[PDB]
């Protein structure tokens, strides 16, 4: 969801 790249989302790529 174009979030994995982000640091905050990177922590939880699978939500």
């Amino acid at each position: 969801e174009g979030c994995c790249t982000d640091p905050r989302c990177r922590y939880q790529c699978y939500k």
